[PDB]
């Protein structure tokens, strides 16, 4: 059913709902992971085509609005799904194009164009388990998961939450060996299907990327500061990025990592969060390449450990984005230290446009609102200063939540909940010395950020 293959490991791959597999087409339901190249989820839904001796096509449902999303996020997911539709019809793979909820859209197209299996990527995020609910009570034919973003199967890596990196690290390192593979080439289709009411990826983006955008979106925010030039959208845009990293930033970047006036990170992000490129062939390329050791330990740390475990947080911690979520130490801190008198209390409409006393919060802002690609370090200080200036720890993690996922290229994304979770309340880190209102979670002044780095430097780029 799921046939045998060289490098095609069914342990990447779970049955959803077992059934019955139908005569026509393998439908690869793509949504977490849009690129035709690395993609274990669309590489699968080929071999199972194969062997049942069907044509494969791909399906993406577009949602008028997700988790906060606006004109930005969808402006950049869009141009990267013009640039798939010729990949994929350069492989003879159609492309199918439906609006709407994905609950209700893929399980019609499902009987609307007689599919035989359906296959999709693998989320750990809420809006993915009601989708895929709602799809389950739809078909009456197999559907099967398959983690196309992880190296490591997220269900494989761990069988729960854990509660820091260095218990998830020795689990996930020992399955490398297993799981940290080549991919092997899609083949494309050999069989036709020469097939109403279906519109294709190509029909509805005759007229364009803009007429695609949700009109709600640019309603609700016009987005003025926001600069698209800084991060191109696609899969070809996204491994020029990785060769860049690779050749100009890499042997830096262990240095230089923490110092958000340097432009030494990867710049990954967006394209990681799209599945524009595999993090999986990010790691083999840096694998390969002759750079620094204790760079390459930091940047494969980050994106092997640190990604992975966020989706592990996501998967086992339903409530990642709520309170209960933090470990009990933290909830236990943050309870006692409840009534302290906060020194500011700014709302959501205050912190969105920058307008605190703190010039490297707002200057950190801004870089979100300008760039939509805070760096690294400063959301760390970010989130951290929310807790601080809010009236509790569930309306800043309220406020956070809410502001990374509406700017963020990157944000709805299990590394945000986790950073976040992180940040407000101490998972996967440890208790620190305690203070007044957000007691021990870990605190970042702005002073020890100014022995940090040139703290001036990034303020005066982002004003
Ligand atoms: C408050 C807060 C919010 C965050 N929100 C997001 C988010 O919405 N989306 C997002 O992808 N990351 C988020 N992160 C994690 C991290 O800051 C970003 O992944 C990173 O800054 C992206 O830049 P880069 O790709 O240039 O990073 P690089 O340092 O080059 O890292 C390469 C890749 O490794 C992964 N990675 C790196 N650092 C982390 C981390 N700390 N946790 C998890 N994965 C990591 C990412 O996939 C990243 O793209 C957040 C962190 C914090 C503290
Ligand atoms: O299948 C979809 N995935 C969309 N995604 C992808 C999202 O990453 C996945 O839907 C989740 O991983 C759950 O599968 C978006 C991601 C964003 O950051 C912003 C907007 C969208 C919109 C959609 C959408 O309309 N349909």
């Amino acid at each position: 059913l799921v046939p045998r293959g060289s490098h095609m490991n069914p342990k990447r791959i779970r049955a959803l709902k077992s059934g019955k597999q139908g005569d026509g087409p393998v439908v690869y339901w793509m949504s977490r992971d849009q690129r035709a190249e690395d993609n274990w989820a669309l590489l699968f839904s080929r071999a199972i085509a194969k062997e049942a001796n069907v044509p494969v096509v791909v399906v993406f449902c577009l949602t008028d609005e997700f988790l906060e999303a606006g004109i930005r996020q969808y402006e950049f997911m869009l141009k990267g799904l013009q640039e798939l539709e010729v990949s994929l019809s350069r492989k003879k793979i159609p492309s199918f194009f439906l609006r709407g909820d994905p609950g209700e859209k893929i399980s019609r197209f499902v009987k609307d164009y007689n599919a035989g299996t359906l296959v999709t990527d693998f989320s750990p995020l809420r809006i993915k388990n009601q989708w895929i609910e709602k799809v389950i009570s739809g078909i009456s034919i197999p559907f099967f998961e398959v983690d196309a973003h992880n190296v490591v199967p997220c269900w494989e890596a761990s069988q729960k939450h854990e509660y820091a990196a260095h218990t998830f690290r020795p689990k996930l390192y020992a399955l490398l060996p297993e799981f940290l593979e080549e991919f092997p080439e899609l083949e494309p289709n050999s069989v036709t299907p020469e097939l109403g009411m279906v519109e294709t990826l190509s029909d509805v983006l005759e007229t364009g990327v803009k007429a695609l955008l949700p009109e709600r979106a640019l309603l609700k925010n016009k987005d003025p500061l926001f600069e698209p030039w800084h991060f191109e959208p696609g899969e070809k845009a996204a491994k020029k990025v990785m060769e860049s990293f690779i050749a100009d930033r890499l042997d830096s970047y262990g240095a230089l990592r923490n110092d958000p006036t340097k432009n030494m990170l990867s710049n990954l992000s967006p394209y990681l969060h799209f599945g524009q490129i595999s993090s999986q062939r990010v790691v083999l390329e840096v694998e390969k390449a002759e750079s620094n050791p204790g760079s390459k330990k930091a940047f494969l740390d980050e994106i092997l450990i640190w990604k992975e475990i966020s989706d592990n947080f996501c998967y086992y911690n339903p409530g990642y984005d709520g309170f209960e979520s933090f470990p009990s130490w933290a909830k236990e801190s943050l309870n006692a230290h409840r009534n302290d008198v906060r020194s500011h209390i700014y709302t959501l409409e205050e912190f969105e446009a920058g307008k605190t006393h703190d010039p490297l919060w707002n200057a950190s802002q801004m870089e979100l609102l300008s760039t939509g690609k805070m760096h690294g370090y400063t959301r760390m200080y970010w989130a951290k200063k929310i807790l601080e200036w809010s009236e509790s720890p569930e309306k800043a993690l309220e406020i956070a939540i809410c502001l990374n996922d509406r700017y963020e290229l990157d944000g709805r994304d299990p590394n945000g909940y986790a950073g976040i979770a992180w940040s407000i309340g101490g998972v996967h880190d440890r208790a620190w010395g305690e203070r007044e209102v957000t007691g021990k979670i870990r605190y970042m002044s702005y002073e020890g950020c100014k022995r940090k780095f040139d703290v001036k430097l990034y303020i005066e780029k982002y004003s």
